[PDB]
């Protein structure tokens, strides 16, 4: 009500080779190029590709020859953190209202409300800062009907789209922060955006023995925009969050979860298109039926495809994670098919731990 | 004879994201991953992918976290020049003999002869500097039979290979140097490697009227290794060599040409796989029959796929150029099919110029 959001406008990646990245997400991930902005249309400093899959939208920008503060920012970001997210854009009914609200409540401004206008309409943009070097651009595109944003031109798919759509929406966007900074960012979203803490959290219990991490997730009123916040935790095993902060060079987006209507078909398509996922211990499946019960996907194909599952009091979910999409063990993706569960797979930390422990006896 | 060369051992690219670059070359270019070296096998600083297609071999290397002189060099090179070639490796029968010969005749040593050994044998490596930041690793792998080089492990293809092999060898590698430095570098190969000039060249006539570039070509005795050297020239066309030098930030490899036994099938596979080639004016095919004569491929299909052709006293060749593989207007590739001609398609500068002029009048 006081800080209304319509959903994620786009996940903007600052990358070293936008042309090849756009090819990767088109083929490996099955997305489709719909808009572009570069030298061929008068935008000489950066090349920007807009890929889409249902309502999921990724923007891949790369600086050609730095000349403005933004250009120099991207160049430095890519060199320092490697390919990663710089903007978790949020669509709002009113950018000026949202910006003022966020600033009145403590947020730091990255961009004052401004307007872009072309033959397709007007778009009001505003931006505030969140963890590390990441920002949230507040986008009011109610008066625009073009390809993406004024300055962008329609573009054709780099390749034929896959027979079955790989994904159709963004479920959640996860951020990794330093130890001791989780609750601070959680409070930030509660205050600055009027978000609400969801029931599911990864507490000290699971944190120190199975996950090596603590998490809490904030979401808007409609439960569309969901932002889980991870932080390292001491366990017997090295923390994947610490490894992230170490190789990324600070706080940043760890992974983006994408909704699919058929995770089985999504994985078959993605695997054949060249994407590798995590290797789930086969013994995980031996005891899956005992704690998760029956699923719409028989255990044999979950086992064949390395797909995971989790069950809570509201239902269940099917999930799978890709390996990092760069060489730095930093950002990766998650494909998720929900069936009642509103969780994030917290039960798999223990399940996989105990599953590994018994592969080690065989 | 005093500097025998077996051919191109590999063309090593320094990239910002080796994962996605390997996927790009596997899918768009149709190559297969055969070897790998990264954190997973004990090589913590860099991730390196070896791609192959016939005798053509590309090595895509990316630094994860720089810790050595080589790692820091890779990181710097990528930030300063964008994705590009850092090594035109040449296979030799004796890496020590070749390194001593090069250094005696003027070359700057970049790496003294050293040996790498593992379960698959021994390789002797040496290295000298060429234009810009490029080097030539002199490789003696006569006593090695593994995946690529000691330290690399066998790898499976990222995806299933295309029905028809896209290309099978490296025809030539072109370097772009500054104004007035062409003859210096052609001289360098004549003196340091014993290469002699081919007759094929682009000068006075072509340069200041059609090409906006001057070019000479050195080659070894067996003519397997070919190195055309380009420099900028003044015409009423902004020079593409100037564009390269400006956005790349100095001299460096402009393009690698690749042999295909069937350019029609190659272009069909590559086009469906996502690669875009230069847009050849339709009017080029109207008068093509007049100056180039009959070809094994009918003009109707050459026109459809935008494949070019050229003829000389020895025969003809069929060729096509890809758009650059990064956002910077720098490196690109060429697919070539020879039929007697020892040329490089210089006849197409006049042909394309007049074809463009014709499409304009209408
Ligand atoms: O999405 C989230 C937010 C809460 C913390 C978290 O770990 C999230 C995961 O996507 C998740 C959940 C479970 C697992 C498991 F157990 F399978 F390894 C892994 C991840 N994960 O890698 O993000
Ligand atoms: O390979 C060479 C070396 C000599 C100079 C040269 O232009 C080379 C080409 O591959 C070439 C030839 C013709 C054309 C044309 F006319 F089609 F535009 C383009 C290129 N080229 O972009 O390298
Ligand atoms: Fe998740
Ligand atoms: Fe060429």
């Amino acid at each position: 009500d006081p800080f209304p959001v319509k959903g994620m406008d786009a996940v903007v990646f600052a990358v070293g080779n936008a042309k090849q990245a756009a090819h990767y997400y088109s083929t490996a991930f099955g997305m489709q190029l719909v808009a572009y902005s570069g030298p061929e249309n008068g935008s000489r400093e950066t090349a920007s590709y807009v890929l889409t899959n249902g309502s999921a939208r990724f923007v891949l920008t790369s600086v050609i020859k730095p000349a403005t503060p933004w250009g120099h920012f991207l160049a430095d970001h890519v060199a320092e953190h490697g390919d990663g997210v710089v903007d978790l854009a949020i669509e709002v009914p009113d950018a000026r209202a949202a910006h003022a609200y966020a600033i009145e409540h403590g947020a730091r401004s990255v961009a004052e409300p401004y307007e872009l206008k072309d033959e397709h309409g007007t778009v009001v943009l505003a931006a505030i800062a969140t963890y590390g070097k990441t920002r949230h651009t507040l986008v009011d595109r109610t008066g625009y009907d073009g390809p993406y944003l004024p300055g962008y031109v329609a573009a054709a798919p780099i390749v034929e789209p896959p027979a079955h759509r790989t994904f159709q929406a963004i479920d959640h966007c996860v951020g990794n922060v330093e130890l001791g900074r989780m609750n601070e960012w959680v409070g930030f979203y509660n205050k600055v955006m009027g978000f609400t803490n969801m029931k599911e959290f990864v507490g000290d219990d699971i944190a120190t023995e199975y996950s090596a991490l603590m998490s809490k997730v904030v979401a808007d009123g409609t439960l569309k925009v969901k932002f889980p916040i991870n932080e390292p935790a001491l366990a017997k095993k090295k923390s994947q969050i610490d490894e992230y902060l170490e190789f990324y060079g600070g706080a940043g987006v760890q992974h983006i979860a994408l909704n699919t209507g058929d995770i089985v078909e999504t994985v078959r398509t993605m695997r054949a298109a060249g994407v590798q996922f995590l290797d789930t211990p086969d013994s995980y499946y031996d005891t899956l039926g005992e704690w998760v019960g029956d699923t719409r996907v028989p255990v044999d194909t979950l086992r064949e495809l390395k797909i995971l599952a989790d069950r809570d009091e509201d239902g269940y979910l099917l999930q799978i994670f890709t390996k990092p999409v760069q060489d730095r063990p930093t950002v990766f993706f998650e494909i998720i098919e929900r069936h009642g569960s509103m969780g994030f797979g917290k039960g798999n930390f223990k399940a996989l731990f105990e599953a590994i422990e018994r592969e080690q006896e065989k």
